[PDB]
């Protein structure tokens, strides 16, 4: 039973949006309903974050912080000068003002949101030495997020997160397919990609970059312009952070806080071929994944990059091997769940048979009791004890 009162905060990956976006079709729930609503009705206070889907984890984090405490998004002076984008972003009212008063939160994250959640914890706790130094050498102002000392997160839960990246980015035509993936997600919500909708619909929130869908332009047309923009061609991008090498760099500095609980959930929707060693998409896998991504992920090898047989099992988007926690270029410890949730370590909760999109309800799966999954997760989060008295 209940040991803490901390609210839950939901966070997406390389696709995602606000609750008011996509005509109310939820990222968290999809065709199965509204996950946040489910948790609230069952008494687990829950909120929802919406950050730039194609943005670097660093940008998201700066966005998350601000969206949480309120204020104007500060990407940090050293960071903005480094990558040529605006230092300042969109302003937010603050979902949880209580955070500045001593309160904590639980983050549940999907896909790339996992990387972001980890980074956010790091920045909250340690800040950025680079930013502090810059501020002092150029006499510029500094955001609190970079000063360290913030203790907002009691726990982080990751679901189908590419902690060590996804080999997907290695597809010869990754660029066009990744955008076809966005198009599929749009379709999933009954939204067309070839129609110049006047209403916002899907805000990619690229304020830092000066990018936005223009009037008369469909999603298909906007994606052609995004493809050639800095959010797809620079290192400060989700595209980079997504790669195996990118994930490893991020792992070099984004470490697990000894004051925070970490939970990992893995996904797979594949079967192994006996003659080839490869992995193939199961029945029921989202269409797109099954035709476009799955075959590549379950067959792609690269020994010079350390991609071997353990990397084949995938969930249609991300290699399963990458989900339990960051390992490549990491000092984080990963411990198998033995019935007891330990602090400052990745508690590997196992592997669940559902794809990348089914786990959040964007893709239908009648055999997966989604509500029960999230509810059981909320119960475990609530039982988390802030203080663990060392015993027999
Ligand atoms: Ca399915
Ligand atoms: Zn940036």
């Amino acid at each position: 039973s209940r040991a803490n009162d901390a609210p839950i905060v939901l966070l997406h990956g390389f696709t995602g949006w606000g609750r008011e976006e996509m005509f109310g079709f939820k990222y968290w729930g999809g065709v199965r309903g509204d996950i946040e609503q489910w948790l609230n009705d069952n008494g687990y206070r829950t909120y929802t974050l919406a950050v730039g889907p194609l943005s670097s984890n660093w940008d998201r984090a700066c966005e998350a912080y601000a969206q949480l405490v309120g204020g104007t998004v500060d990407y940090g002076a050293a960071h903005a000068a480094k990558h040529g984008h605006a230092r300042f972003g969109r302003t937010y009212p603050g979902l949880l003002p209580e955070l500045k008063r001593g309160g904590r939160i639980h983050i549940i994250a999907h896909s790339q949101g996992g990387q972001t959640a980890r980074m956010l914890v790091s920045l909250l706790e340690n800040g950025s030495q680079e930013e502090r130094e810059y501020a002092k050498a150029h006499n510029v102002s500094l955001s609190p997020l970079f000063e360290g000392g913030h203790h907002f997160v009691l726990s982080v839960t990751t679901i189908a997160t590419p902690h060590d990246g996804t080999t997907l980015v290695n597809m010869v035509d990754f660029t066009d397919r990744f955008f076809d993936f966005q198009k599929f997600v749009l379709k999933a919500a009954a939204v067309a990609s070839n129609v110049p909708y006047t209403s916002q619909v899907y805000d990619f929130k690229l304020d830092q970059w000066g990018l936005r869908r223009q009037p008369g332009e469909s999603f298909d047309q906007y994606f052609e312009r995004l493809k050639r923009s800095p959010v797809w061609t620079s290192t400060d991008t989700a595209r980079y952070d997504l790669s195996v090498p990118g994930a490893e760099k991020l792992n070099q500095w984004v470490k697990a806080s000894p004051n925070t609980y970490y939970l990992s959930f893995a996904t797979e929707r594949t079967y192994r071929g006996a003659l080839t060693g490869n992995y193939y998409p199961e029945l029921g896998m989202n269409a797109f994944s099954a035709v476009v991504c799955a075959p590549f992920l379950g067959s792609y090898r690269n020994a010079t990059l350390g991609i071997d047989d353990r990397w084949l099992e995938n969930d249609g988007i991300v290699n399963a091997f990458s989900m339990n926690g960051p390992k490549r270029g990491s000092t984080d410890r990963i411990v198998p769940y033995d019935g007891t949730i330990k602090k400052g370590v990745w508690n590997d909760m196992g592997t669940y048979n559902v794809d990348h999109l089914e786990v959040i309800g964007v893709d239908p799966n009648p055999l997966f009791d989604i509500r029960a999954f999230y509810l059981r997760l909320a119960e475990q989060l609530a039982s988390l004890q802030p203080h663990h008295h060392h015993h027999h």
